[PDB]
């Protein structure tokens, strides 16, 4: 493991071996590499185009250094994110419904793009986003939900923060987020921002020891189930990767108006999610439904995508109360109540 | 000028416009860009593959920020198989019939650098810019130690050393002569550079600059076989191929041109001047021949070769006048001693 040799290899557009990539990431995350070289390597990786072995190597390096809690039966709804449309944080809302039927270990962070990270939307809801591992295990047991803040559960990652921020461009670390859940959740709905990443990440995921992880790419170009058109999907399990194409209509809905699903801040996301839970926003509620339906299919709790949607319908009607119990046990309900009062409670 | 927007553009493999690259280069050289971002930018440029505009832009940036003197009428020559540095010797011959503003640095590669050879010869390679033009006026020759005439490059040194790889800055040296010499003979290390650097040179305002790539891989005129060349002027770019045999000579065995020390390179050049090393003398003449064509002092390479033979017979004395005015002639006399 010699950083200069690795950089030369990358400059020459040669893919790294898994062990090679793992060792590289470890050194980087542990802060053993000069910032100048970390920057060069991240830029080189992206321009070469990261490979399956590199994603796998980096993913394992992060997991190895992460703080862990035990909940493999949990499901997560993390997505890679991406520089595109600023849609309402549906993965946070979907996570609330899911907690009604399965333990949820939500892995998230804050965002640079204004305030669009799941951590930001939950904080706006009144959730206390910093949960020490002992209490985290407690919360999931009592409410089937817990938020695992990346900046807290991946402490070594602060060693790459300055470079990542200064760079100001997406790198390999941005697509590894959902692959490094601190609770080691074996079930997951992972959103991706492109058709190629769909292929790259599913093959990477196949070697990452999941029970069932479904990756999706929403059509306009979203890392969520498409509200307007088709959703390209890949269902990976211990037996392979299933290709699945899908349209919003296969849920039983009519194309959802993108304008009604757009937000410009964490609180607007919070307000919209609550409005849907209150039955005041049919479109946002439908967006939550389709995303949750696929998540249920991942849990094998529904044999069909429309059955998932239908079941997700029962769930949303009991979601605000669930959100209320979640926040009260780990957060400030006063805030939640003002947000409720914000979109007419 | 937005650095982040520039980076995103390179990351997407889109070439920059000339003005864009020039402002980017200026900011970097001025040290106004965080090292993390300078590193990112150099790597992105390298992997995308630098374009003509990016070369032009960066070269104009270094020119603007360099310590300058003005001898546009002067000519500069080319410059690691370890072959003797004939571009330095050639610079000496040329100074007999035209002002020479030799731009160079020390080599990393064990003293093959023009600055190393000049030093071993007795020349004081560190020339203050004020004294620079006076030396050219009085002796028709002056060496411009790059490292000192491009002081602002200190602002990219740490990134360059830490990266350890070749970047856009490694091919700009000959396009940044501090004396603004309009005539130049510059070697490239690959045929792909011939095409790109010539198109870049075409827009760098030279009267006449000839780019050469010599077999088996040298940034000079080939002494063993072919030399792929491009002649750039206000009138366009001409493709020209040439074989050492055209100069009317037999291919020189490269083994007889390889040196492994600055002093050894100095000794071989002097022996050539003294008529004691015909193979080296030949290597010097064929290079001097193309430069002579660049100045339009001859109308053909053979003529340039024949002309160069007259010049070499007078180069030891010329070297002595040059050094006596800037350097130590006792060291030159030490080197002369048969050797």
């Amino acid at each position: 493991m010699n950083i200069n040799e690795i950089l030369k290899k990358l400059i020459n557009k040669s893919d790294l071996e898994i062990n090679e990539a793992e060792e590289l990431a470890k050194a980087i995350i542990r802060g053993e590499v000069p910032e100048i070289l970390v920057s060069a390597i991240l830029v080189a990786l992206r321009m070469k185009g990261e490979s399956k072995n590199e994603i796998v190597g980096f993913a394992r390096a992060m997991r190895e250094l992460a703080i862990k809690i035990d909940v493999p039966n949990a499901i997560d709804t993390a997505g890679t994110g991406g520089d595109g449309l600023g849609t309402v944080n549906v993965s946070t809302a979907s996570a609330i419904l899911l907690s009604l039927v399965n333990p949820v270990a939500k892995h998230g962070n804050r965002a640079v793009s204004g305030k669009s990270g799941s951590a930001d939307v939950l904080e706006a809801l009144g959730y206390n986003i910093i949960v020490p591992p002992e209490r985290a295990k407690e919360l999931v047991n009592k409410t089937n939900f817990v938020f695992l803040f990346a900046q807290y559960y991946h402490p070594a990652m602060k060693n790459v923060a300055n470079v990542r921020k200064t760079l100001g461009i997406r790198t390999i670390f941005n697509i590894l987020g959902p692959l490094t859940n601190p609770a080691n959740a074996k079930y997951q709905l992972m959103g991706v921002f492109s058709k190629d990443h769909l292929d790259l990440l599913s093959k990477s995921a196949y070697e990452l020891d999941f029970n069932k992880i479904i990756l999706v790419y929403g059509e306009p170009g979203i890392d969520e189930v498409s509200p307007i058109g088709n959703t390209f999907m890949k269902i990976v399990s211990k037996r392979g990767i299933e290709e699945v194409k899908l349209n919003v209509t296969d849920f039983g809905i009519s194309p959802i108006p993108i304008e009604k699903l757009i937000v410009n801040s964490a609180e607007d996301s919070a307000i919209k999610i609550v409005r849907a839970f209150l039955g005041k926003d049919e479109h946002v509620a439908e967006f939550i439904k389709i995303n949750t339906a696929v998540a249920l299919f991942a849990l094998d709790r529904v044999g069909d995508f429309r059955e998932g949607y239908e079941y997700a319908d029962h769930l949303i009607e009991k979601s605000l109360d669930k959100l209320n119990e979640i926040i009260s046990m780990n957060g400030d309900v006063t805030k939640l109540k003002t947000i409720v009062v914000k979109s007419s409670g």
